[PDB]
């Protein structure tokens, strides 16, 4: 097989192609990029089959949360396996590999692919995989193996080939195989060592034995095989360890040490909830100038991680920097994983071979949450509810099983039509600069509406995937917004900033000028007096008035309908972004389409809040306070075209920045805004899908491109 050239070549009795999910623990993406030519079997798989540049793992980049994510399509917060070592307050039990609690089904939520196949007629076998030797939902796979780490790779392969030799009625359709290397070698001497080369060659021989075994049964061009990894590997040092003794006089708390630390009380279950979590994060925030960790309360963590909605996830969390560790007191010489999933070293491998997959294809990076839906498509079965966007992985398949469709709008735009240029209620807003006939600019004719629809909405208006959401669209010459009547603020604001000429002299925002929007009813509008009573929250502009047109154009944005509740400290970041950063991004991208708006996620479940879920409002008013603010930047991949006139692929840069009363996360004491604002926005980069879930809005529905291709853009995570 290894010396043979590149190839629906299924033998007698094989109607549907069998699926084999192969896991090579700790096989980082860099290992394939650098050492593929030293591994002849994996190199042939890389040459002949399909492979991604890398596969993104889930946070924390550990074995058990990641392996169970691959088979469920769920984030650790949903499937329950948040770590290998965890504690549940309600169960009052400790989960560990050395305990009998590993086999307890109470810890394992969701529906793994073996159960999904079993519940839909198909049979499933497993030769090691976390959860496979556990009775998840009261059921084990048809054939399984109780974990034993030292069983030779040849024996694991031989048993799998023996399972494929079984008669059609007994023979499983889905298979899982797991190997401990090159992870074990990665821990011992780091990712750049002779030990990892020996381990990479060992796993190549294992894969080679499987391919040669399949060739002997004439299944080498029949079986749909996926070769992947749970996470990557990075080098550690004992000179690169942060100690909690340097921040606390005495440690009275329990700490899950390493690259992804969690802090809780020692007195469990009695003090689990009463434990001052907010005190520990405050006691660790901005303590040292060159601090190699950042403390966080789980809802404050970047939204793209989706690591908060689970009782097993302790409120105190530490984000450790690259190649660093965080320990309780004074191993570390070698290598480890568990760090941020965006880190290059934490990136895993993904290779695919078989009749259903495209030949000699290099695909762009994707996330492990998407693998579950693909496994269902290969097995011709219906997936259980998961976090993967069904259809985003169709570009990997020759003939896609599932055809995705646009999300249907549950609420249509109504009202807010122009009637009279004079407002019925001033709403305690004042603009002494006027005299008021600038209100006629808001009265756009059919041609004027069509003109702003083409420029500011090139991919169409974001659809409202919310039932009974009373809203209206507001048209202006420089921007278009979707105003939410119940919350008295816009859900979204779309505008295409053209390529700027000179950075030297840019016009500022017109001060002390604010008026009522004549189109919006006073009862559904915000008042300027609402912000006088509140001392921590001030009014902010969603669309920046001075970004487009002249001084006359600014008046179209100096209205109550463009107002959003903002913390004085957050307003500093927001204003710096729209004044400096956004213009810089517009130069590089040859114009940029901006879609901004508020996010409400008080229960931190990653979904848009229901009115009853909002716990904070503007002092003595029903105007809700947003938890986060989204900024989705869309430009053309080909920089020769502007976002409003682009026929090809799009380039996206979404942000989900937390709306916090302090900027303690940035540690900005005596630091100018050019040193921390960009760093803070970049730290909160998310996918378009993340924004969609948090808002209940669906983007790019009017973009002339297949749904499967738009889903690739919606699941894309920009990396710098
Ligand atoms: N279904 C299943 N049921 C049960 N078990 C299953 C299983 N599937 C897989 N496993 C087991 O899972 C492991 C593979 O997972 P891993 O990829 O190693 O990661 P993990 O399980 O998420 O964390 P773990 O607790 O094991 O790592 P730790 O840092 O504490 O450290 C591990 C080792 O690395 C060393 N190490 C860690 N960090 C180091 C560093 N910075 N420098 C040097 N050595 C380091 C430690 O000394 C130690 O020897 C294997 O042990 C395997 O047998
Ligand atoms: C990830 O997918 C899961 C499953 O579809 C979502 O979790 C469900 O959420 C609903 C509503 O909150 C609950 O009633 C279910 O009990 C949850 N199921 C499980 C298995 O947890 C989850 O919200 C999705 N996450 C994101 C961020 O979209
Ligand atoms: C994995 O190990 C468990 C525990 O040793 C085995 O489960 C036992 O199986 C027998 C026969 O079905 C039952 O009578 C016992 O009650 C089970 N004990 C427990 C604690 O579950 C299981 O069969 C082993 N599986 C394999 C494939 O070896
Ligand atoms: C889970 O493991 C932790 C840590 O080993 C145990 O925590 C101890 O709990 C008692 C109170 O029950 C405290 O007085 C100790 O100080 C804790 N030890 C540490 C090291 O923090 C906990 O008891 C275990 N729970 C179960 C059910 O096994
Ligand atoms: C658990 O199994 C039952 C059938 O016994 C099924 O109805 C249910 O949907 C399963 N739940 C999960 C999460 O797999
Ligand atoms: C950009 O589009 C033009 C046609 O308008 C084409 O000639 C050019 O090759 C494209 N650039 C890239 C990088 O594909
Ligand atoms: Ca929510
Ligand atoms: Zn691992
Ligand atoms: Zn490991």
């Amino acid at each position: 097989w290894v010396t043979e050239a590149c190839a629906p070549q299924c033998p007698e009795g094989f109607d549907q192609p069998p699926v084999i999910l192969f896991s090579m623990d700790g096989f980082r993406a860099e290992y394939l990029q650098t050492w593929s030519t030293l591994l002849p079997n994996i190199n042939k798989l890389k040459t002949c089959g399909l492979h991604s540049k890398y596969m993104r793992a889930v946070y924390p980049t550990k074995a058990f949360p990641n392996h169970y994510t691959i088979v469920t399509g769920l984030y650790p917060e949903s499937h329950g396996i948040i770590d290998n070592n965890m504690y549940d307050v309600y169960l009052n039990k400790n989960f560990s590999l050395s305990s009998v609690e590993k086999s307890n089904p109470a810890w394992w939520s969701g529906q793994p692919i073996w159960l999904t196949a079993m519940y839909q007629g198909l049979k499933a076998a497993s030769y090691y995989w976390p959860g496979s030797d556990v009775a998840v939902n009261g059921s084990f796979p048809n054939i399984y193996r109780n974990y034993s780490n030292s069983v030779p790779y040849e024996s694991r392969i031989a048993t799998l080939l023996q399972w494929l030799d079984l008669p059609k009625a007994e023979r499983p359709s889905f298979y899982t195989i797991y190997v401990e290397e090159p992870d074990s070698a990665g821990h011992k001497s780091g990712p750049v060592s002779a030990g990892v080369i020996k381990a990479l060659q060992l796993v190549d021989d294992a894969f080679g034995m499987l391919m040669e075994g399949l060739k002997q049964r004439n299944l080498h061009n029949c079986v749909n095989i996926i070769v992947l990894a749970d996470h990557g590997m990075d080098q550690t040092s004992c000179d690169r360890v942060e100690y909690m003794t340097d921040y606390f006089p005495e440690i009275n708390f329990y700490m899950y040490q390493g690259p992804a630390p969690r802090i809780r009380t020692r007195n469990i279950p009695q003090d689990f909830f009463t434990f001052n979590s907010e005190e520990i994060v405050r006691d660790l925030s901005c303590r040292k100038s060159d601090q190699h960790f950042k403390p966080y309360l789980t809802p404050d963590l970047p939204k793209r991680l989706h690591y908060a909605k689970n009782v097993r996830i302790d409120k105190v969390h530490l984000m450790v920097d690259r190649q660093w560790l965080a320990y309780r007191n004074k191993n570390c010489e070698g290598g480890t994983h568990g760090y941020n999933n965006e880190f290059k070293s934490m990136e895993a491998i993904f290779l695919a071979h078989g009749p259903s997959f495209k030949e000699k294809t290099v695909i762009e990076p994707f996330e492990n949450i998407e693998v579950y839906n693909l496994l269902c498509d290969l097995l011709h079965i219906q997936p259980a509810p998961n976090n993967g966007s069904h259809g985003s992985l169709n570009h990997l398949l020759k003939a896609p099983f599932y055809q995705p469709s646009h999300a249907e709008e549950l609420s249509k735009s109504a009202g807010c039509g122009f009637t009279t240029p004079l407002p019925k209620d001033s709403l305690n807003c004042s603009c002494l600069a006027l005299q008021e006939q600038v209100n006629q600019r808001l009265n756009l004719n059919r041609g004027e509406v069509s003109a702003t629809e083409k420029t500011n909405l090139p991919f169409g208006r974001p659809r409202v995937i919310q039932k009974n959401k009373d809203h209206c669209l507001l048209y202006h010459r420089e921007y278009v917004s979707g105003f939410g009547k119940a919350m008295k603020m816009p859900m979204w604001s779309s505008y295409t900033v053209p390529k700027p000429g000179d950075t030297s002299s840019l016009p500022p925002t017109v001060p002390d000028c604010l008026r009522a929007d004549v189109r919006v009813d006073p009862s559904e509008s915000q008042k300027c007096s609402f912000y006088l009573a509140d001392q921590n929250i001030d009014h902010g502009f969603l669309y920046p008035p001075a970004i487009k047109g002249n001084n006359e154009s600014q008046y179209d944005a100096l209205i109550t309908s463009n107002l959003v509740p903002m913390y004085k400290e957050f307003k500093k970041m927001w204003d710096y972004f729209h004044k400096v950063l956004l213009i810089k991004y517009a130069i590089e991208r040859n114009g940029v389409n901006v879609v901004s708006g508020p996010i409400f996620d008080y229960n931190y479940d990653g979904h848009f809040d229901a009115p009853d879920e909002i716990t904070n409002y503007v002092a003595g008013t029903d105007v809700p306070v947003p938890t986060h603010y989204f900024v989705v930047l869309t430009s053309c991949k080909n920089k020769t075209h502007t976002p409003d006139s682009c026929p090809g692929w799009l380039d996206v840069l979404p942000f989900v920045v937390p709306h916090r009363p302090t900027n303690v996360e940035s540690c900005p004491e005596n630091k100018a805004e050019d040193l921390w604002v960009e760093e803070r926005f970049k730290a909160h980069i998310a996918r378009v899908r993340d924004v969609e879930l948090l808002t209940g809005l669906d983007f790019y529905q009017e973009k002339t491109q297949p749904v499967s291709e738009i889903l690739q853009l919606k699941t894309y995570l920009p990396t710098f």
